[PDB]
């Protein structure tokens, strides 16, 4: 059975917010999920301008309108959900009302999926008086609209949903599944969770908040295998890459943090990157760097010499197809779920792990397909200060001063199961 | 002496759509010329959404930032002209008091350049009406604007200029240089032309206008020295060439065009693809295709072989350099120059000319820059359909079906005059 999530809340309570996340999340761990804004299917069809008044509830056009904007989203849930194999979709709208509530449960219902309520409520004044903020310069709703103006009838807009506004209740709705979140990342009230899948959406929405923080993602400094161009192994830094230890601690130091949590890998280049700050820090086999199997320690060189097949398949389909013994992209995804988990409940943290564990980390925050994603680029002795935000999450890189090699290679155009050497190894950097 | 155009006239007259044709224009023919909108100083400066009041004559505060705005204008006016070798400066703004117009023309005074003003007056209600409509549709300052709200708001803008109006007068402004048009292209009023340029900016002006209407530029349809890859020549038209025009007349007709009026060169391959056609035809030399001079006939092989370095000369700067005894594409445009004003005054004309004529053509109607004016791309069988709009010039390009030669011949990437034949030849389409 589909799961049906069904958003409860006013506008600006961040529930738009958390539909991104969760629907983002699980798509990253592979249940194929998508959301459906009822607020964007009235943009798309209205095409104009909508003042308050649209929103009334005895506005009889506006109330045509985002009824069957609401029934067209519902449709295209069906769709997703019975004809194009997904697997979980977020009904995206205020849905404030009992009678409401029962209608999309009743939807659910009819067509054999689960539902589970998630409610945003917020009551804290800088983080409601920011939403109303993030809304009136990011909505298209409020494009080209004077500042007091538009906030007015936002506020206006707000008191249309807020009348009638009836929250999930312990009695009431003692036989739904729901969760409710007050003040995002505060506090919470459970009840009913039917399954794996809704104990999991559960789990991962109890983690994540909105307290401003950065997540500073770098891999160990310029290692002895890495002058080597070979991949894999265990070994200790280079000359450069003690060179950037030094310029690693100075930046944390610079940077003057607050709480700054430090996490590393179980292998001796991250270890001693870390040994070189000033703050403890702590190890972990979840961070070490992807398994190549039969391939590790070897150079590309090598690989294409004895595993030239393997090799021309993981190029074919770098996040999928695996070295012998080995793990692939889809693999180490996997393996750092509660990495990804555990970097949305710090607050300041700082991972010193290894190339293709960044590139996972970073496809996470930034959002980029799995297709992409093993081959967006980590370079060595360069922080990657990832700043989450309302919008999604922005990101700087520093690159700190010290010279290092180029481990990052791209997809050959010539990845065909006979192509030649030549050909295979095209796109390899320096190495030696 | 640089010369300062003022533009004068209410709010949605056309004030603007005469600046931008008046600028392109100049800049077209060689006269280094810019505009100078004050309305979009106004939008970078505030950022902001304005309503009517921020137009207002009493209004303090709208009133201190549109005379800073239009101060802002002048000074780059200034700079322009007397710092960066500009000849022509276009000030478009409203001015539509005596005052404000006494003032500008004594700044042109003060900086030693002659002034000449462009008053606008619209009466024909459809246009006037239609206008409103482009500005609600594409002016910045009416986005996400309620349809209604922002029609009756730029109403009550228009009424702030309105009643202080004063149009150019025939005795009061006497000892003014200017020229009044009265419904883009139906009447005009000229006072005092004090120079050549103003003698040709007027010229120009008066054969401007925005009766609905296509312009259909089309090459003779593929020749004898087309399929051998050589270049000038007079050839007759080709098999090929001859299966186009009678594809040309078919196209012609469906269109079912009102009153087309078609002109050629006297350049026999235009004139055979003229003469498939139902209607009459007019030849003229000032259509011929580019001189290539000494290298008349030629292929680029044998170019490259007598003329190497002309030719790599000529790649470098393909729109000023030209081969021994030819034109360079610089000097085709001045050639060209009563084609384009013949061409603003004509209504449906259809154009069967050259590959280098069209090039200058399409320039001018889809304002390219002259270093990319030698590069557009002209096809053969293939009709250019131009259709001029408030914004610009759309542009539909129709394939009539029938197989022809490539003579687009790219940029190659070595230009230096040293180059081998093989490097300066390898942008050359097949050829024999
Ligand atoms: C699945 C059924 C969806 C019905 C969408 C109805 C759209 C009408 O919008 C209504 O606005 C009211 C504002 O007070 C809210 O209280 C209602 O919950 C909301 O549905
Ligand atoms: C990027 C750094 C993230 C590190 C994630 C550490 C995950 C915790 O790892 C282990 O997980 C077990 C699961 O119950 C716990 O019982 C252990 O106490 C804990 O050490
Ligand atoms: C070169 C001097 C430019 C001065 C710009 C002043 C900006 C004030 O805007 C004024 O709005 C009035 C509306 O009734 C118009 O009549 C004035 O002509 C216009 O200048
Ligand atoms: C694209 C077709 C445009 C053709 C431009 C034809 C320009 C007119 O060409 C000639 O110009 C002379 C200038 O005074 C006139 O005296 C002649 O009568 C006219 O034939």
């Amino acid at each position: 059975c589909p799961t049906l999530i069904v958003m409860v809340g006013l506008p600006a309570r961040g529930k738009t917010y958390i539909s991104k996340k969760l629907t983002r999340y699980l798509n990253f761990i592979g249940v194929p999920t998508r959301e459906f804004n009822v607020g964007q299917y009235r943009r798309d069809m209205v095409k104009t301008y909508k003042s308050f008044e649209f929103f009334l509830p005895d506005n009889e056009e506006g109330l045509k309108i985002r009824k069957q904007c609401a029934l067209a989203a519902l449709n295209d849930v069906r769709k997703f959900l019975s004809e194009e194999g997904g697997h979980v979709a977020v009904f995206d709208a205020t849905n404030t009302t009992r009678e409401r509530r029962a209608m999309i449960f009743n939807f659910g219902e009819q067509n054999g999926y689960k539902t589970f309520f998630v409610e945003s409520i917020c009551v804290d004044p800088e983080v409601i008086a920011a939403n109303i903020v993030q809304v009136k310069l990011g909505s298209p709703d409020y494009v080209n609209r004077d500042s007091d103006e538009a906030t007015e009838d936002f506020m206006r807009r707000i008191e249309c949903y807020e009348n009638s506004y009836e929250s999930l209740d312990e009695e009431q709705d003692r036989d739904l599944s729901y969760i409710k979140i007050m003040d995002v990342g505060q506090s919470y009230v459970v009840n009913r969770v039917a399954d794996h899948i809704q104990s999991r959406i559960v789990y991962y929405l109890m983690n994540i908040h909105v307290t401003p923080r950065s997540i500073y993602l770098c891999r160990h400094g310029e290692s002895e295998l890495n002058l080597k161009g070979r991949i894999g192994g265990d070994p200790g830094l280079s000359p450069r890459g003690r060179e950037f230890s030094k310029h690693l601690a100075q930046f944390i130091s610079d940077q003057n943090i607050k709480d700054l949590k430090v996490f590393t890998s179980q292998m001796k280049r991250t270890i001693q990157t870390a040994e070189a700050l000033s703050v403890p820090y702590e190890q972990f086999k979840v961070l070490n760097e992807i398994d190549a199997g039969v391939c590790e320690e070897m150079t590309y060189e090598e690989i294409q010499d004895h595993y030239p097949l393997e090799f021309a398949l993981r190029d074919q389909d770098k996040y999928r197809y695996r070295y012998p013994k080995g793990e692939s992209y889809e693999d180490l995804v996997q393996r750092l779920e509660p990495v990804i988990m555990e970097l949305e409940r710090q607050e300041n943290v700082l991972v010193i792990c290894h190339q293709a564990v960044m590139r996972c980390l970073l496809a996470y925050f930034l959002d980029k397909a799995a297709e992409e994603l093993p081959y967006l680029k980590c370079p060595l002795h360069t922080v990657l200060k990832l700043t989450p935000v309302a919008y999604g999450c922005k990101v700087e890189s520093i690159f700190l001063n010290v010279a290092a090699v180029n481990t990052h290679r791209d997809r050959p155009q010539n990845v065909d199961i006979s192509r030649p050497s030549e050909e295979a190894l095209v796109t390899v950097p320096a190495h030696q």
